[PDB]
């Protein structure tokens, strides 16, 4: 384990051999889960910018691993760590300015904090469920067609996990976006100086014959009627929450995937947890 | 066990027998706990609307089972059930629009709901705790003169109660209400096309030597001066909070009863959880 | 152990014995966790006044000992106290007004009220890891030298801590404060009908040299700079939040240990905890 007592702020900071233990260690958890695995560890869930289903779900993976969780779902940010690193094992943390947890890293002292979202910049567990939800989906994270649909400029999640994919060999990409909104182009360079195939489009039906994985992110509202020529392995992903960008009459369909996704978090973000503050595995 | 794995919105949805095996086995955990029954459970307390004391209540009944609890004291309401199933075991949830936990019931797939609040409607662990402290006190829940003081047009729970012991044999009742608030006419015809004695007055020491359990809801202030008249086994009721519907030299008598009401709503919970998520008794 | 079971709203009302006994149940549970001492115990903490370091620090050592926790971080408050008296075990409570815990005791039966903060007069566990640290690192609580710097006039923990270590034998104090803050005459007088040494001052440099504990409170700012003559055992209290009261440039030092002073905390309300609600030690 590379991972025991790191910090994890940024997904990117990782490996791609790193990310196939994390999501290994996922689904040995999600296999037969081990509750007793950090008993007697008690973990701060410091939400400074309130985030309930991402709270929700890191406090339930810490309770699945019996720990113990006192937080926050809401003087310097340095005297708050400072103080609050001497009472717990872990610090996971969301906070509404950019590089906070980076910051938190430097008066955290031996013990590792767990960025839940950095502002509206790095939130790698979501990334990793992600990852963990396209490996339990296909079986691979090698070889696979990923369209990703809406605004895929601003959110970070978005590049974190093309970057993640990219790691991988043999995939795909399709980019749906308007004009305004369009993946940036150090992520296209990023494949380009890799060898990595990918195309931008204006429609989903353009390409809904090929691809493995829909991707969406919070005009271009999808229906099921629009999976007609769909693969019957094809899931839908999205991060939550939706209203419109996939109506309802979606969630009937089995490529529906978005709510089996975010309950990966559970599996992810335990997986996480099991990783930092224990060496056995 | 007909409750494992059962939705819990109304308590009028439920046999008698249901009731008498759920105080049964509140009597049992009052008796001995059972600190690890529900041990590696996970459960939600989602309080959409703020309720601390059936909250703490809720939440301490989960920990004396050794269960875990995670939620909020506080996208559509159906994309959040959506989610947290796929979390936790079971959802106890409070929520200030009616039918809010029927709604909650399509989408939490194989995990149980149990109703905190429904709105101003249903509250099935009021009434619960309501007749376990009934048949705590008296042994019985046969046989009884209930006397019900107050509002009794717009609060539930005292209908819920009422159709509650009329499902047992032998009870008269006395309803004292102004005349705007009256209980509604449906339960006087329950009660008439089940041939059940009742009758409507206008103060309180009217019938008090006559009456077993004095129940007072939320100008009929009480005072311990008008208990001088009161049978030794009778018990005071209130669901809470009070203010001076009851006034507060009534607490030291030996009728005053709502604390340990009130306390009792702990065995109630208790009782109602391991109902759900556990097979064997 | 005279503390089982015993309400805990005033330090002051405690011999010192007690408080050797209290610290060495902190030591002796800092040097090897008892994680399932409190086990099936469920305590309340009940911010009524929010204060997120108390808590965090109060619920750590609740769970450290192996208990569960519900509470609020946020009618009157004798039906508050006496519905929530029969749910937990212990109550831990902070609340706005002067005694609002002696006055929780009287509604509370069987269950001890632990003070968290009553208005801003007692705070016992704050002046508790106060004198923890403070023979935590000089070894003993006899013969020192004690310097505090700051408002010594409102702050109560402050004239806690005098009174604590007048309680011991050998201590000379010194009082840095403007004039219009001041420590209250009766303290002063406490002091001189026990035969205990203390001197005013106006500028810290002045004793820099002799003291063995610099006690800072909440103009007289503090610096590095200002600590070239200290004793190699000084070290540098701070109940926090601070802000410039001590500068950064301090935090670097090795007689910086306002934050091992709050990582104390742990240590103390856990051994009041386990003294109050278990009997063998």
């Amino acid at each position: 384990n590379p991972l025991y007592q790191k910090h994890i702020i940024s997904i990117n900071d990782l490996s791609r051999d790193d990310l196939n233990l994390v999501l290994a260690t996922a689904a040995k958890l999600k296999a037969n889960p081990q509750p007793e695995l950090l008993k007697h560890k008690v973990i701060a869930s410091c939400f400074f910018e309130a985030s309930t289903r991402t709270r929700l779900s890191f406090e339930t993976s810490m309770h699945r691993l019996g720990a113990s969780v006192v937080g926050f779902s809401d003087e310097t940010l340095a005297d708050t760590i400072s103080v609050i690193s001497t009472y717990v094992d872990a610090i996971v943390m969301r906070h509404p300015q950019e590089g906070a947890a980076r910051l938190a890293t430097e008066f955290s002292g031996n013990v590792p904090v767990l960025n839940a979202g950095d502002g509206s910049n790095q939130h790698p567990t979501q990334t990793l469920l992600d990852l963990f939800t396209i490996q339990e989906t296909q079986g691979r994270l090698d070889n696979l067609h990923v369209a990703m649909v809406g605004d895929l400029k601003y959110p970070r999640t978005v590049h974190s996990l093309t970057q993640a994919l990219a790691k991988f060999d043999g995939n795909r990409f399709y980019f749906i976006a308007p004009d305004a909104l369009a993946m940036p182009q150090y992520i296209l360079d990023m494949l380009d100086e890799k060898g990595i195939a990918w195309s931008l489009h204006s429609s989903i039906e353009e390409v809904m014959a090929e691809v493995d994985i829909l991707y969406m992110t919070r005009q271009f509202v999808l229906r099921a009627s629009d999976l007609h020529n769909a693969k019957a392995n094809m899931k839908v992903l999205h991060p939550l929450p939706r209203v419109d960008e996939i109506a309802t009459d979606v969630d009937k369909t089995p490529h529906a995937w978005y709510f089996q996704q975010a309950g990966n978090g559970i599996f992810a973000r335990q997986a996480l947890l099991a990783l930092v503050l224990n060496r056995d595995l």
